[PDB]
Parts: C-alpha cells; sequence; structure tokens
C-alpha cells in the first residue's frame, strides 16, 4: 500500500537519530565530521565547544573519533 510521510520536519522526532549515542541535535555542541561527514555532540566525540570553535575559525578538519577508530591515518 502506497507509503510515504513527507510532511513538517523538526528535531523533537524521536526518529531522528544523528550522533551515535542515538540521540536528536540537542543544546549540546555538534560539529560537522569530514571522514564519515555525519553529526555528533563533541562531548560524546570528545570534542570540546572550544576546541571546536577553533577547528572553524582557525581552518582545520575536524575528523571524529568514531572514524579514525577504525582505521589509522591515510597511506593504511
Ligand atoms: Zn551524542
Ligand atoms: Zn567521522
Amino acid at each position: 500500500g502506497s507509503s510515504g510521510s513527507s510532511g513538517e520536519c523538526e528535531v523533537y522526532d524521536p526518529n531522528a537519530l544523528y550522533c551515535i549515542c542515538r540521540q536528536p541535535h540537542n543544546n549540546r555542541f555538534m560539529i560537522c565530521c569530514d571522514r564519515c561527514e555525519e553529526w555528533f555532540h563533541g562531548d560524546c566525540v570528545g570534542i570540546s565547544e572550544a576546541r571546536g570553535r577553533l577547528l572553524e575559525r582557525n581552518g582545520e578538519d575536524y575528523i571524529c573519533p568514531n572514524c579514525t577508530i577504525l582505521s589509522g591515518p591515510s597511506s593504511g
């Protein structure tokens, strides 16, 4: 049977999971990874509010842990 529900969008929706902790975007600090290109919470991924803030202004490429944890740096 025809299935599809494309209506209003919000964070409240519990079905919306981003961070690895399976939690909605809350006040918690969030950053945009480059490896997995996913949304996570600083505290969760360790990255502190400040640690990330700089990565922006400075111009550094943040790399969540869950990513590196898998494999080391480039070049195997
Ligand atoms: Zn989280
Ligand atoms: Zn990542």
